């Protein structure tokens, strides 16, 4: 299955694990390593990107490691035939100072209008984007 291979690598690169026991599990991952790592996502099979959601801790009581975070919501979809209904979050954190990620639109479709969501809400500018250019 995917997802156990998602989180062997992740051990294994030390990027951090969280679950809610809910069958929810997140990776964070580095923001320098974030473009590779979904794009071998996408090359593992993880062929439907539900869901963008921006994240501002500002206010919240207890610290993160930056301001912002941005976290994915990628699917293996049951179906022809591989694919295996995996599912996991990716979340990235962002600096108030450089509030800005590589677009994923060249790996997902659904990223052009996920992504613009995220900017429009948060300015957060998803560098590469065929609407955010310049
Ligand atoms: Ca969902
Ligand atoms: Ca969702
Ligand atoms: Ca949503």
């Amino acid at each position: 299955m995917r997802l156990e291979r998602v989180l062997e690598e992740a051990r294994a690169k030390g990027y951090p694990i969280e679950d809610n026991g809910l069958g929810n599990l997140w990776v964070v991952l580095p923001r320098e390593r974030f473009k590779e790592e979904m794009a071998h996502y996408k090359a593992m099979g993880f062929n439907f990107l539900a869901d963008i959601v921006g994240l501002d801790y500002l206010t919240y009581p207890d610290p993160r490691p930056e301001r912002f975070a941005v976290v994915y919501e990628l699917v293996s979809l049951p179906g022809w035939k591989d694919g295996d209904g995996s599912r996991f979050f990716v979340r990235v954190y962002v600096p108030e100072e450089d509030p800005r990620l590589p677009t994923v639109t060249d790996l997902w479709g659904s990223a052009n209008f996920l992504e613009r969501e995220v900017y429009d809400l948060f300015g957060i500018v998803f560098e590469g984007h065929p609407d955010l250019r310049k």
